[PDB]
């Protein structure tokens, strides 16, 4: 069970090839505390985990997440142990291949949210639908953190506050991890 943390991109996922919204467009809609899904690249059925919350803070909206598929970590944690390929974008020899890998590859959190149009009135329904870790399309700077508690995770990123930390954490340690339900992600190899 890994945690991940970064600050996300929102994006409304449209004919459009993309729309990137500000956060203060959304920052009405924040905190959010109950779990949405995480998956790969905006694709339903590539559930990996589970956000644990959604905070706005001075540098932007940060979401810290649990990555809780056993068939996605099984795969992830293989590949990053014994491919070549897996290990080619990253530093030689690192002490925690899963957590660099993880990293490299999908270093983008994005946030999707409904349209501004509806934003800017009175959303009938929820107002964000899912996380997504993504290998294109960051356009802020920062790229998502891997690990195995949720205070380094949070404390690696310097442009949040050890307030703001506490916020975020505050939240994420008073969350169990094994009563997730099991996301959907089947591996590719079958
Ligand atoms: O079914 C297929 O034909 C297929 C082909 C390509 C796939 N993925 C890619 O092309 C691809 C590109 C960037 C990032 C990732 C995810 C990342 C997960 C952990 C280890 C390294 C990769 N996948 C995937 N998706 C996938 C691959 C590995 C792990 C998880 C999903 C599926």
């Amino acid at each position: 069970g890994l945690y991940v943390g970064g600050f996300v991109d929102v994006v409304s996922c449209p004919l459009e090839q993309e729309l990137y919204l500000d956060p203060d467009q959304v920052t009405d809609y924040l905190p959010v505390t109950e779990p949405l899904p995480i998956t790969i690249e905006h694709l339903p059925e590539t559930e990996v985990g589970w956000t644990l919350g959604l905070f706005q803070v001075s540098h932007g909206i940060f979401c810290t997440g649990a990555i809780t598929s056993p068939a996605f970590l099984e795969l992830a944690s293989r590949l990053a142990d014994t491919s070549h390929v897996a290990r080619a974008p990253v530093k030689n020899l690192p002490k925690e291949p899963l957590l660099e890998i993880l990293h490299t590859w999908l270093p983008g959190l994005s946030l999707s949210s409904i349209h501004p149009r509806e934003l800017s009135q009175t959303p009938s329904g929820p107002v964000f639908q899912h996380v997504s870790l993504c290998a294109l399309g960051r356009r802020r700077g920062t790229v998502a953190v891997y690990g195995h508690d949720a205070e380094w995770v949070v404390s690696r990123f310097s442009s949040v506050s050890k307030s703001e930390r506490a916020h975020i954490l505050q939240h994420v340690s008073s969350c169990r991890l094994e009563d997730l339900s099991t996301p959907n992600f089947v591996s590719p190899l079958e």
